[PDB]
């Protein structure tokens, strides 16, 4: 019942795959990844994850177009947007990629979502303001900071914890 997060990957062939494993090897009922997948070819990567997917464009993601498509392909269920408002769990979730600064500082501080997930920055955080968890998984790629980090999030206890790749 917990679910898998992750961001800006890239196009890191193997970390994406060192990702879906661990998602799948776990519960992981489904996975958001609010960054860059970046190219189109990482889409069929993930025709191999269990979990469905609610994703985010990035300011990198070039075909939102295409990449719309194949995610349906995968599966129907599959969304991705580039802001994303949902409930799991009785929780209240708000997703996107770093990108708008402001959207994101209002969206915490409105105080109507309980979990606030983004990316972008590849700067990973986990903290809490005024009830409002706020979680950044970190970059799948590593690039920019040397460590691979994607996270999974307990719907159920509320708990949070990283991975490195």
């Amino acid at each position: 019942m917990k679910i898998g997060i992750m961001s800006d990957t890239h196009d890191h062939l193997p970390n994406i795959r060192k990702a879906i494993e661990i998602f799948n090897d776990e519960n992981v009922e489904t996975v958001i990844h609010c960054g860059d997948f970046v190219s189109l070819f990482v889409i069929k990567e993930f025709e191999n994850l269990n979990a469905n997917i609610i994703a985010t464009y990035g300011n990198n993601d070039g075909e939102r177009c295409k990449l719309k498509e194949w995610l349906k392909d995968i599966n129907e269920e599959n969304i991705i947007d580039d802001f994303i408002s949902v409930e799991i769990d009785d929780l209240k979730f708000f997703i996107t990629h770093g990108h708008h600064q402001s959207v994101l500082e209002m969206a915490i501080k409105s105080g109507l979502y309980d979990v606030v997930i983004y990316g972008h920055t590849h700067e990973r955080v986990f903290e809490e303001v005024d009830d409002v968890l706020v979680i950044n998984p970190g970059e799948c790629c590593g690039y920019l900071t040397g460590i691979p980090t994607i996270g999974i999030l307990d719907t159920e206890k509320k708990e949070y914890r990283e991975i490195v790749l």
